[PDB]
């Protein structure tokens, strides 16, 4: 599918940029990297909206992709930096769900215009990744931060071991991200048809997923809860595929939608740990490889689930058995 | 004011990209300009809010209000003839929530990040326009309609007087612009710790504003609410100022968020209705220049409603005053 061309590229994409914009983040600096990567999205993305001729429309895709991942890397470091460490954790979250946002409100734009007309194409349902249509402007709605940088500037003018911790949360943050998508009983999205209710749902279901990891984290800690929030995916996947003698159908909703609970709790919850071995230096190099890792990792949907489809429980049970292997490294943090 | 001096510059780019990029809108064609002013917007965006020196703040902040005229005019040019004119009006309904998907995501962010810090080093409050924040998103999320139009391009490739109601449409919605900012008690919220309250009440109240304007206008026609839409805030607008005798802080709020109805019904309904009477060529010209007096009537914000504030009320009873000549030339469309 040409949709899942695009989507398999922008998530290529977010891994080299991830991957390879590490080195320039921690060497160049943590602010220019944010400018030049959100003034080269602009134009890349008008042109990959723009240009259509289904070989350079995957290249632009994967540029896009690239320079999204770089200025996604460095708006994350501007945030913990430049954020006191007492509500630091707040903003991660604000700032994980702005993707959430974006594509929220794309989607409630189409609804409102009733022009589902970049529909109808689709042979499948489009992949569910956010950021594929959660990047118009959330990223540049969260140039704030750059502000916020340009007045604490102003004012100080005018005044004038590690990689055992590394593999654990890369591996999470990877399992974390590449199982949110096996939670759909309904197809790989149910055909373009569904997709709102999906798009809807999946975004709805991360709203929750930062209520209840918003407000117990400070209490029961980050490694807690990120056992907690790996353990329910660790019920919500077995019961969902080993124990679903006859679920009636409803118990299927509540244990999917309480995995993408989970799933994108201990997704969210794995990349604040990484901040905090990593030490001021070379942090974007070992930070943005947890989301390099788990950037890869949204290869789920578009690559194999899609796909394939048919025996799709094979991915799922693997991953499941994965998450059991998550859980039992955790605790060795 | 330091950030003030941003919305007037920002509106005089408003205006003058409105104005003069209307040429272009009929000669060059209805898409290539969306691609080149929308294509700059991301750098010249971004550029404003890196390059700090209180010289480029303004002159990237004119540009990028000139660069986002061609936007909002481009877009609306293809919103209208893309689009089947059975459901154009939903689909430029929902095409003038632009602005609040955009500046209510921007308070969305940061109300949950608590980021509240790019407000502390600023005097007053700002002026409540929309695309002042809402410029990221919205309209690189309103690229749907360059997906459309490839789609629809594609598939072609597969196969193979007028002036009388300009005068009352400017005025009409130069009125409709310049009174809604009126509609405040307290300027622009005083302190900025009431900036949010009056962000999400506009943008709520603007929610609302395209309910009564979205399922009634069909059944009632534009003109005929266009009417009852500029009637409405000449009560609004006058009880609010004439018979103020006592309305207990109550009735005044009442008063006040059914003024935004109206006079942001009667500013969006305006634009809708200049549309028919224009032919389709020309329909760059005369269209923009309608939102042309519209974008330059948004200074009464930055006028002396925020400026100076006392006995602004002479400013509020001349638009009110005004807009007994707006209803009293609506009858002779
Ligand atoms: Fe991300
Ligand atoms: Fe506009």
């Amino acid at each position: 599918w040409q949709v899942i061309l695009e989507q398999i590229l922008f998530i290529l994409g977010f891994a080299s940029g991830y991957l390879f914009l590490g080195y320039p983040a921690d060497r160049f600096g943590r602010r220019g990297i944010v400018l030049l990567t959100l003034g080269l999205v602009g134009p890349c993305g008008v042109g990959g909206a723009a240009a259509g001729s289904s070989t350079g429309i995957m290249a632009l895709r994967f540029l896009l992709g690239f320079l999204l991942a770089g200025v996604d890397l460095g708006v994350y470091l501007m945030r913990l930096e430049l954020c006191d460490p007492t509500q630091r954790l707040r903003v991660a979250l604000a700032g994980e769900l702005v993707g959430v946002g974006g594509h929220f409100l794309f989607l409630g734009l189409a609804l409102v215009s009733k022009d589902w007309r970049f529909l109808q194409r689709m042979i499948t349902a489009p992949c569910i990744l956010f950021l594929f249509y959660g990047w118009p402007g959330l990223f540049l709605e969260s140039a704030r931060w750059l502000i916020v940088k340009r007045q604490i500037e102003e004012a100080q003018s005018v005044l004038r071991n590690i990689w055992k911790n590394l593999l654990i949360l890369g591996f999470t943050n990877f399992i974390a991200h590449a199982i949110r998508h096996c939670y759909q009983p309904v197809g790989g999205g149910g055909s373009p048809s569904d997709f709102y209710l999906c798009s809807l749902l999946a975004s709805g279901t991360a709203a929750l997923a930062c209520v209840f990891l918003g407000v117990t984290v400070d209490r029961f800690g980050r490694r807690g809860i990120l056992l907690l929030s790996m353990t329910l995916t660790g019920i919500a996947s077995l019961v969902l595929l080993g124990l679903w003698d006859y679920l009636n159908d409803a118990a299927i909703t509540t244990f999917s939608v309480l995995g993408l609970f989970s799933s994108q709790a201990s997704a969210i919850l794995s990349t604040l740990l990484a901040s905090e071995i990593i030490p001021t230096t070379v942090r974007g190099r070992g930070l943005g490889l947890i989301m390099a890792l788990g950037a890869l990792g949204g290869l789920s949907c578009p690559a194999q689930r899609l796909h394939m489809g048919h025996g799709a429980f094979l991915q799922h049970v693997v991953l499941a058995a994965c998450a059991l292997l998550c859980i039992l490294s955790i605790m060795l943090l």
